[PDB]
């Protein structure tokens, strides 16, 4: 059983404590041995070698996250599908990086569309225009 | 035991599905390989039951796509990692619906942030400001 915590920037390091706490409360409630309480700083979309190692290890039968979005902002249903085939599963212990994730999405999508030069400045004016209504 | 997989966002792009099936069978015939071509209409992220069925089937050892982004706009490296553990892999035959995916993403992210009411109109002004 792997307990897994994620945060976008090393500014949100206190949310990693709120995650580890809720995750060990989860584990102790079912008096379960924990092999790995894994804390990662990385993109909800960019490389995450701690989660790569966890997903590539067939021994990590149960992967416990606080919310679904900590494992991935997109594609979790597909990861669950791939894991299911190997009798491994993702557990969600409870049913905010989103605005920062809106910028990293738009940056990458702007880079591909109009070139990397100023792609983040484009994404910044865009995240801004999507605030008025 | 090789799955050829083709994806398109809207059933308006059904011509880009022909370009994928063609390139995918050219790929398979070059290595004289038996094919067990899956064509899907769906989100580069939203539900895709054809890919779910493929990923949940352990017999699908090789999953062939035209470009990485046809399997998923995000998270492909993690899918590859999970599959690798079961000796299964994703093959990419070649190294845009992106703008339609930029709206799809910003809508959902706007709906979570400021409420679903007008969330697509917010995403639309945003996808527009990122064009100058």
């Amino acid at each position: 059983v792997v307990l897994y915590a994620r945060v976008s920037s090393h500014d949100r390091r206190s949310d990693l404590d709120r995650q580890v706490a809720r995750l060990t409360a989860w584990a102790t409630e079912r008096d379960l041995g924990v092999g790995q309480v894994v804390c990662e700083v990385g993109s909800g979309l960019g490389k995450r070698p701690k989660l790569r190692r966890i997903l590539s290890d067939p021994d990590a039968r149960v992967i416990v996250v606080e919310h679904r979005d900590r494992l991935a902002r997109f594609g979790v249903e597909h990861l669950e599908a791939a894991l299911s085939a190997q009798g491994r599963r993702i557990v969600v212990a409870d049913p905010d990086d989103l605005v920062c994730d809106m910028i990293e999405v738009l940056t990458g999508m702007c880079a591909r569309l109009y070139g990397r030069r100023g792609a983040r400045n484009r994404a910044m004016r865009a995240v801004t225009e999507a605030k008025r209504e």
